């Protein structure tokens, strides 16, 4: 039925019928968008320097935020832990029972926030969350608990913390506008409503979701060396060592000593805001100039899935202006910024046909543009270049973290819409790693450093970080700066 | 992010808070929609009697159509062969190179049919298809070929054939309405257009796609015993033996002997149109009575994914009318036939939350109905019952074919949107085979009869049947009834 259920083979992609003038333009696009293996190596050297610089006292464009997880999960932890994952529209409550053999069981609910909460009072927001937590606990522990359930709170809003059981909101985003919260620690605000309702929970950790991706995945997969999100936003987290963090010198208690692990939330979207190494094209420059913050987020702009259609849009417009393509078409829909989302390069890269009929129907239907087959062949080459460049640049952050820490082998626990859904992304990223290291290895499943699907960072990961944190808190081991 | 990239585990699905009166209706639904293994076995006995009846001279509700493939592919076939698949919106052209080691390579194009084709003239249709084939051959064979390319034509319209290289259209479907084709053999009509354009192709076979699914999958997977489609429509194909086909007695040449294999396209959607054996409910009766052809396609109506939402819509409306659910809601959407497509039970079965928030959002957003959590638990149970009943009744068809032919081990090469995408469908069907055979086996890979993904029947399958047929035609071996 249709093409049958199995993944169609890649199209042959003959260029024999493409006229010389378009072939010249395609080869021009290859020089603008191709990232050489040696170029990746060059970017990784700079990236390692900038990781180091973000951990220094002077700091750098990469935040390199300490995540206050100062131990590795062993996979042998047991017990019941909660996670709260607060988004802009919904929250999720997860009960994780850790089985102590790299395994876990989950029970989870999701609650839609009423639309007035976002602009309501502080107390009503924390009240709503505590009400959801009471309803969930009352059901799953109808006879109560012997000890309070430790909870890990994924709060992925700009926030700072001097210890793991704290989060001082810096500024509301994802929609919110509530008074009396910016500049305050949210952990006591949530805990106060929890205690007001006599719910047996202690909020012991506040985290970024990518730190949670790292930790949940290392609990299940002991080869895990990094958590990476490759989607609309981008981020990476990994464990560095305290002796490598100059900006914490003089701030730590003796029980977070120089050889302690320390999870880092890199927030590396701002890598190369100086615009030195990343291969920004005139199209990337336009994107940046037209973005909400020109000059910010350089690495994110170069690797996020959000921009991949817009790159194509601007290139196609440039080709149309130069008189090469769409000569007798009405291209008005193409002039709309972001009209081409990530589905465009994805559907074009997935097209299994030599005549590129999926790509034909996509342009005719969505943009009112008729194409010749050789135009579609240029379009398909361009989509391939854009998806492949994004993968090759994302793996530079992977290779920089691995080389910084001396990981010769690693599983890189990955999540995000580009990793999970972009066509051929896993193949592109594996070939990119192989190109960087020049490995003599036949199959991608045998690569020394390889991306694998992550465990749930904002749910499971927050619950396992709560476990690790409660173990320290109970023993009186520090999980923050001296005195905090 | 979200719930992380891996399939969430199944929800716990506690029924502890469901009031007694609603819990009685839930258990009533479970009794009504569960198909016991004892009932599966009984259905299979009647299904086998009906397969035998369809092959008899007097015939029966199951067509049991001889497919005129009278040999098994060995996997040693080599060479270049074409397939054409004509659907209602497009046609697909496929070049299949057979490697001689159960292996093949494909090169394919897809041509969208001009708007006017479906209602234009026969000449317009066959001339369009020939033009597409000319453009395709002229490209992949620019210096021509040393022998004409044999072509398999997947023409999945009601048609009769007295030999494989023929198809006399009975009735257009899929929106076609072309004068001067019904009651005529379409093979010479296509061949004439190919010859007018001097394209080096011989149309050697016309097939139903399910016959293609059987043969392509047996070429690649020597354990294949059946091809099965579980989608919007349902069908199954397998090899019987000529001595087992009474309705061909007296009609065959000596070289299609009593021991020859014969592929059968069952068209078993009409099994039990008498409505005596399948466990219909009043809801299935309403679906049949309200359908375009009441009393037809009984087995299709009980196993196709097309009706799974509509079964739920009717059950839910019945429970509302009875006063049990949605009291005080505006249920007018529930009153629209086919408002609930297959995505409803699919999304509901995938909902990972104990409070069924995905199901809550689906009902509010799409149906304008607010639910209590206990209503959603009834809705979820109903979706599981409906998907599970469909899987177990499809497995009765599989088990009837295996038991008819004495297959105690088999790969069942499966395709269609239900098999490929319906949540948990592969585990539902594997459990159903274990139940009917009462196998003492823990792991699915140890199951002696298993559904596996099919190879492409309408492309690769048609091309492989062209290959088998060409070898016979060249040698003078028959592929049809005497004299045809």
């Amino acid at each position: 039925v249709r093409l049958g259920p199995k993944k169609p083979p890649a199209r042959k992609g003959s260029m024999a019928d493409v006229p010389a003038n378009l072939m010249e333009q395609i080869h021009g696009l290859e020089t603008l968008f191709t990232v050489s293996s040696e170029k990746m190596r060059s970017i990784v050297k700079h990236f390692i320097s900038e990781l180091d610089k973000g951990l220094s006292k002077k700091g750098g464009n990469i935040p390199m935020i300490p995540g206050w997880v100062v131990e590795y999960p062993t996979g042998k932890e047991t017990g019941d832990f909660l996670a709260l994952d607060l988004g802009g529209t919904n929250l999720r409550v997860v009960l994780v029972k850790l089985g102590g053999n790299h395994d876990f069981d989950t029970t989870q609910n999701k609650y839609r926030l009423p639309d007035h909460l976002r602009t309501g009072t502080s107390e009503q927001l924390w009240s709503f969350i505590a009400k959801c937590l009471k309803e969930f606990v009352d059901e799953w522990y109808p006879d109560g608990v012997s000890e309070p359930l430790p909870l890990g709170f994924t709060f992925s809003y700009p926030a700072s913390q001097k210890k793991i059981n704290s989060g001082v909101l810096q500024r509301w985003t994802k929609g919110f506008d509530i008074e009396g919260v910016e500049g305050h620690d949210v952990v006591p605000m949530l805990q106060e409503q929890i205690e007001k309702l006599n719910i047996p929970i202690n909020v012991v950790a506040l985290i970024n979701d990518t730190t949670g991706t790292l930790v949940a995945s290392l609990y299940t997969d002991p080869q895990t060396k990094m958590g990476i999100i490759i989607g609309t936003g981008v981020n990476g987290a990994y464990y560095d060592v305290v002796s490598g963090i100059e900006k914490l010198e003089g701030l730590l208690p003796e029980d977070i000593g120089p050889d302690s692990p320390m999870a880092i939330n890199c927030e590396y979207g701002s890598f190369d805001n100086e615009h030195l190494v990343l291969p920004r094209t005139k199209y990337d420059v336009i994107i940046d100039e037209e973005s909400p913050r020109p000059g910010q987020q350089a690495f994110e702009k170069m690797t996020s899935g959000y921009y991949l259609g817009e790159i194509m849009r601007l290139v196609l417009l440039d080709l149309y202006d130069s008189g090469f393509i769409f000569k007798d078409q009405d291209i008005s829909k193409l002039k709309e910024a972001y009209v081409m989302d990530t589905s465009y390069p994805s559907k074009i890269e997935d097209d299994p046909f030599e005549n590129l009929e999926d790509t034909d129907d996509l342009f005719k239907t969505n943009l009112n543009i008729e194409t010749t087959v050789v135009e579609r062949k240029l379009i398909r080459k361009l989509a391939e270049l854009v998806g492949t460049r994004a993968a090759r640049l994302t793996v530079c952050g992977v290779s920089a973290i691995c080389d910084k820490r001396g990981y010769k082998t690693a599983h890189i626990a990955a999540d995000g819409s580009v990793f999970n859904r972009y066509p051929g992304y896993k193949e592109k990223a594996a070939q990119a790693l192989k190109d960087i290291y020049n490995w003599d290895v036949e199959k991608m499943e045998d690569h020394p450093i390889q991306l694998v699907a992550a465990e749930d960072g904002s749910g499971v990961g927050a619950a396992i970080i709560a476990c690790l944190t409660q173990k320290r808190l109970a023993a009186g081991k520090s999980v923050g700066i001296k005195g905090e």
